[PDB]
């Protein structure tokens, strides 16, 4: 089991594409709910993520087909498309995935910053990052509910460098995009979402805390932030969940202006990779780091909870901290940093100890030596 947030708000969960094409937004949105006895969210929603993840693996296709036997009726505890909770202006979380994932993975994430306020605006990606996803190819496709998919691609090593560096500018111009999207449909405008769901859109309308808004995200979503920052000012912080530095030009280091904090695990960073992270500083820019104490690349992500401790340990899905534990920590840290950046007035501020790694599961910094 994915975990219930852990804050006061009960938890709504809903897709949005706009528009239906591979050049649109598409989104899961993690929300503060009004009802809480609504049908649980469907995990992995369509067979073909499940094809997407065994391409990502390297297995056969039909390893797709024992996947979705395994994992394809699971559930994650957020209420599907119940109406948001009134009266209220809430700020704003886009959150990028990492490779071979895609927009549903990292709900316990979004279930638990919704569950103290949040919007969140999970997107997916377009641009072969994903393990899967899907759009119409146009009006009638979408109409009809014709899924053209797009399936994850394969680097050689000679493209890794350049393709890499593509592909993070387009998903920071899909975090910018999905951004706007939200901010227009805040601001009224009429939007007709290419899937036929009964969550009505114009709920959002006078919802959104427009300034209050960050940018998350895991691994190549790491990056992700990072990009984004130095390309969009209408993001005022940035949290990088272990992320993936090499994707980045050389060009966006000092280019950041916004508050950004690295919360990395144990056992996945190298000295290559916090090189990178430390070319983000300067005297002039806040910049805070911890790592969390036994932990591995998988613990910010779902698949951490989909299978047992003994062979979640053996997948490298679990480290040798308790994945619940992990979690909170990752999510409490950040939410005292957003509430110091976005100058939110809750009670985050409790955690503002895990934002300088004071806990016995946190390290100040980083384990990585770099001599
Ligand atoms: N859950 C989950 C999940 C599924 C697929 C890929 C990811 S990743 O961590 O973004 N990818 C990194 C490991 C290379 C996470
Ligand atoms: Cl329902
Ligand atoms: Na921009």
């Amino acid at each position: 089991k994915i975990p219930r947030g852990n804050g006061p708000y009960s938890v709504g969960c809903t897709d949005l594409m706009f528009d239906h094409t591979n050049k649109g937004t598409f989104l899961r949105l993690y929300y503060p709910s009004q009802d809480n006895d609504r049908l649980d969210t469907l995990w992995i929603p369509n067979k073909e993520y499940f094809w997407g993840l065994s391409k990502f693996l390297g297995t056969h296709w039909l390893m797709g087909n024992i996947l979705r036997l395994l994992f394809g009726s699971m559930t994650t505890p957020a209420n599907w498309n119940s109406p948001l909770r009134p009266g209220e202006k809430y700020p704003l979380v886009v959150f990028s995935h990492g490779l071979g994932a895609f927009r549903t993975l990292y709900s316990a994430i979004g279930i638990d910053l919704a569950s103290h306020g949040f919007i969140v605006a999970a997107v997916e990606h377009r641009d072969r990052s994903a393990s899967a996803t899907y759009y119409f190819k146009d009006q009638s496709a979408a109409e009809i509910g014709d899924k053209s998919w797009l399936y994850l691609r394969t680097l050689k090593q000679e493209e890794e460098t350049h393709i890499r560096n593509e592909q993070v500018r387009q998903r920071a111009k899909e975090c910018s995009q999905a951004l706007s999207l939200i901010l227009d449909i805040d601001h009224g405008k009429p939007v007709k979402n290419a899937l036929d769901l009964k969550f009505d859109m114009e709920q959002l309308k006078d919802s959104i805390d427009r300034e209050k808004i960050a940018v998350i995200g895991h691994s190549f979503g790491g990056a992700t932030v990072i990009q984004t920052l130095s390309e969009d000012q209408r993001f005022r912080c940035g949290i990088a969940l272990d992320a993936w530095m090499f994707p980045l030009g050389d060009e966006v280091y000092s280019r950041i202006p916004q508050p950004l904090f690295f919360i990395n695990s144990e056992y996945f960073q190298y000295p290559a990779n916090i090189i990178k992270m430390k070319k983000c500083y300067s005297p002039d820019k806040e910049r805070k780091m911890i790592t969390i104490r036994g932990s591995v690349h998988q613990n910010f992500a779902d698949f951490t909870f989909a299978t047992g401790k003994i062979i979640g340990h053996m997948l490298k899905l679990k480290g040798d901290i308790d994945s619940n534990v992990a979690i909170d920590l990752s999510n409490k840290a950040s939410l005292a940093f957003l509430q110091k950046h976005l100058g939110l007035h809750k009670d985050f501020d409790q955690w503002d100890c895990l934002i300088e790694g004071d806990d016995e599961n946190l390290i100040p910094g980083t384990n990585i030596n770099t001599t």
